[PDB]
Order: structure tokens, then sequence, then C-alpha cells
């Protein structure tokens, strides 16, 4: 994407499970990646 | 090597600017506050 980047390090395992649903999805990890943060975000008002 | 493997992921500035707000009312690094972000996220999907 454009914009601001991140550089987080996660689990091995959560990576796989976030690369299997991006499969699921017909989405990249990036996308999976921002779904979670904007869900996230969504949460806390 | 408990965390380990890195992401890059592109996000506007918007999620980024207030996810580091977040972080500062947890008092978190703006990464821990993803960590969870996503650990959440793969916990909602059982």
């Amino acid at each position: 994407l454009n914009g601001i980047k991140l550089g987080v390090y996660i689990p091995q395992e959560w990576h796989d499970r976030l690369m299997e649903i991006a499969k699921e999805k017909n989405l990249t990890l990036s996308d999976v990646c921002r779904l979670a943060i904007k869900e996230y975000l969504d949460n806390h008002d």
C-alpha cells in the first residue's frame, strides 16, 4: 500500500494463521493485517 | 525469537497516528497494540 509502514515482529504461528486466512479470503497478508487493525480500531469507538 | 517473523504492512496514517494514541493510554509500544489487534482478529476466526 501507500501511507505509513509497519515493522512489527509477531509469533511465527500467528503469521501462518494470517497467511491461511489471507488465502481463504483472496487477500494478501497486508490486506488481512489492515483488516485486524481497522477491526481493532473499530472496537475502541 | 518469541516474536520473530516481521511484517511490513502499509496502513493509512489515520490508523497509524491513532493506534499510537491507544498505546500511550494502555502504556504500550505502537507494536503491542497491533500484536493484539491481530491476535484478537485471529482468535475471532475460531
